[PDB]
């Protein structure tokens, strides 16, 4: 079974070819996880997954999304997550993590309890490269970047990645996606500045392109530096889109990035995705073998068939499996089962394997 | 659906009739529980569980199964229980605990390293005859004086003592599965002639002692339950189902608030009819006769099965063990298999929102 493959990038080896994507839990306290985010990343750790991303990560108060996400905006927030890397570590998974920056899709509420912008005491002024709202749910104005807030955020980045690496962490990926602040870097929907970091196709690459510079320089050359990046929106531009965003993963590549967890814009809400299971399988495939960088992806591989075609199609090489992993902390095992692995069981540690063959 | 209507017993409430059994991790060192525990346990309870029993604690180190069992003979042996208790709470579950003495079939390797009797790591095991258990269990027991049985008893009084300031709402004497209550009741381990043989007062003393004493330190307003081996498969069922419905009759007078229906495993010459839910209709027979309030176990992580014996009222609470190893969340699955309205809110928000 090509999903239970070992993978080896840099000097990490994963056990299976199974990731367990970033999945935001909405519970920790001025970006300080604790109690909750230690026992759901350990449990998922121990269902068998080779590779665990924690969660978006914000690099500075004003980049998380919520008032719940966590953050690593300072050494004290970094150490929070030093138990959760042993306990992933402990588990035989990798730990990774995510690190991000919402831009303007920022100071929103959790998604059970208004899932939008705040109005409230609890709110905070966004940025993003142009004063121009999301629209939608998050009709808040963002405040335009200076050369200054360019130049900060940078280094956020940059301290995000390094208390990263002190806490432990084997992987990281950059937040590049999903219309976030590095995505709208990118798209012309929301990028209108006519400075350095507008207008062209390289000015538009060039926040990500140095994030990601800057970021190599604390990152170790021998643990995976990745990111996460929507390369067409479904907005009517998407031939012209996805060439552009192979192009960018191309520098990228020549940047140092180890792999690209393929992904959706959502730079704007005037969209038509074409939601299916595995829908992203063709979209990951063209990125792999035009820009020659390994890929995950992700939305509804959670059947263990979808997983193995995937693979087995090479249009992948990890899969991601987010919301079976929180309905079933074990998925892995479940998968292995399923795809007739033999003594699938030992996916998990011995104290349920020995039971469960 | 009648597995997620909640249950009440003395002052404890339970959110559905989901229970997760004890079931022994194998990873505790000299009794001391540890990360591997905190995290088992916290991550079922999240799964939507209403009842989560520890699994078997020894009250005394020659009480141990195995080497990696779980131990609460000393109050550095409780503290580390306290984490857990709170973690079952926070998720909404009721913690529980259940506390043990293994008697003449402690002392035995992991199931995964040969599970036979064992090496530098061995001990003297204790009972109420020097007669041994057989098959890979061949060290003959130590039989207990006076001054033992009175010992054992302190010990149980002592650990429930220790799990009642852990923080545990719910407690269940060990009595079952051929360890050293069950063996006392057992004639084909108990030859003993004193007040605590030969006769069936007798060779129940031990158990109504134990649950008495047990009673002294326990809240009277949190269950006090225990789990007993009714029968044996060993060609006396019906005399031995019998006396251990007498037997739980006399629990509950002297207040057992549930029984826990088990196979007693007390000598290994037995033919067990394994199937799934096959206990159902010996705990409704119980539970009839005795007029106490049951669960049982084995094979009920088909949510269909856990569902019927409910409405045929064989059990108030279904244990399901193996099925919540593979799946911590097996209560979610339950409630979505079972067709339960807003099922996902089995699970917390974090959780729940996602999979509506
Ligand atoms: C609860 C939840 C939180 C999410 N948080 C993040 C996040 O922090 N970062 C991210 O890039 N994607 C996030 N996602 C998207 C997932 O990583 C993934 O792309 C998506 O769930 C599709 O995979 P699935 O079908 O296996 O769930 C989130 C998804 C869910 C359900
Ligand atoms: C790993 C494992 C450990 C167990 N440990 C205990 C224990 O500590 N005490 C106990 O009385 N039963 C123990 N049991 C029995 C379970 O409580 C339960 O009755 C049995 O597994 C049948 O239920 P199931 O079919 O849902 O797993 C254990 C079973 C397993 C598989
Ligand atoms: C943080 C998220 C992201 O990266 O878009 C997210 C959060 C909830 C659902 C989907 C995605
Ligand atoms: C401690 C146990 C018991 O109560 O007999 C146990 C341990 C392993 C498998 C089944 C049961
Ligand atoms: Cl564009
Ligand atoms: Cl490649
Ligand atoms: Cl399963
Ligand atoms: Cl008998
Ligand atoms: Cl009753
Ligand atoms: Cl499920």
């Amino acid at each position: 079974s090509a999903l239970f493959e070992p993978y080896t990038l840099k000097d990490v080896t994963l056990r299976n070819r199974i990731a367990i994507p970033p999945m935001c839990q909405y519970m920790a306290e001025d970006g300080l996880i604790n109690d909750w985010h230690q026992v759901h990343y350990a449990s998922m750790a121990r269902g068998g997954a080779g590779l665990l991303v924690v969660e978006a990560t914000a690099v500075a108060p004003e980049g998380r999304i919520t008032p719940g996400c966590a953050g690593i905006w300072s050494d004290a927030h970094a150490q929070a997550f030093v138990p959760v890397v042993q306990a992933i570590k402990a588990a035989g998974s990798v730990p990774g993590i995510q690190i991000a920056h919402a831009g303007r899709k920022a100071s929103a509420n959790r998604p059970w309890e208004g899932d939008d912008h705040i109005g409230d005491a609890r709110g905070w002024e966004t940025i993003a490269p142009s004063a121009i709202a999301f629209g939608a749910h998050l009709p808040n104005v963002p405040r335009a970047m200076t050369l200054d807030d360019i130049a900060r955020v940078k280094q956020d980045f940059v301290d995000a990645a390094r208390r990263a690496r002190d806490a432990g962490f084997e992987w990281i990926e950059l937040h590049f996606a999903h219309g976030y602040l590095g995505q709208s870097f990118f798209s012309e929907h929301s990028n209108k500045r006519t400075d350095a970091y507008g207008g062209s196709f390289d000015n538009r690459s060039r926040f990500l392109l140095e994030t990601l510079a800057a970021v190599r320089e604390v990152w170790p050359e021998n643990l995976p530096l990745t990111a996460r990046f929507g390369v067409l929106e479904y907005d009517g531009r998407d031939e012209q889109t996805l060439e552009e965003s192979i192009e960018l993963a191309r520098r990228f590549k020549a940047g140092g990035l180890d792999l690209l967890s393929v992904s959706v814009g959502f730079t704007i809400p005037e969209t038509n995705i074409p939601w299916g299971p595995a829908f992203m399988g063709p979209i990951a495939e063209r990125v792999r073998r035009e820009a020659k960088l390994p890929v995950t992806s992700a939305w509804g591989f959670g059947t263990p068939q979808l997983a193995e075609a995937a693979l087995q199609a090479n249009q992948l090489d990890l899969v991601s499996v987010g919301r079976a992993h929180l309905a079933d902390p074990h998925w892995a095992y479940f998968a292995a089962k399923e795809l007739g692995v033999e003594k699938a069981s030992w996916t998990l540690p011995a104290p349920y394997a020995h039971w469960l063959e």
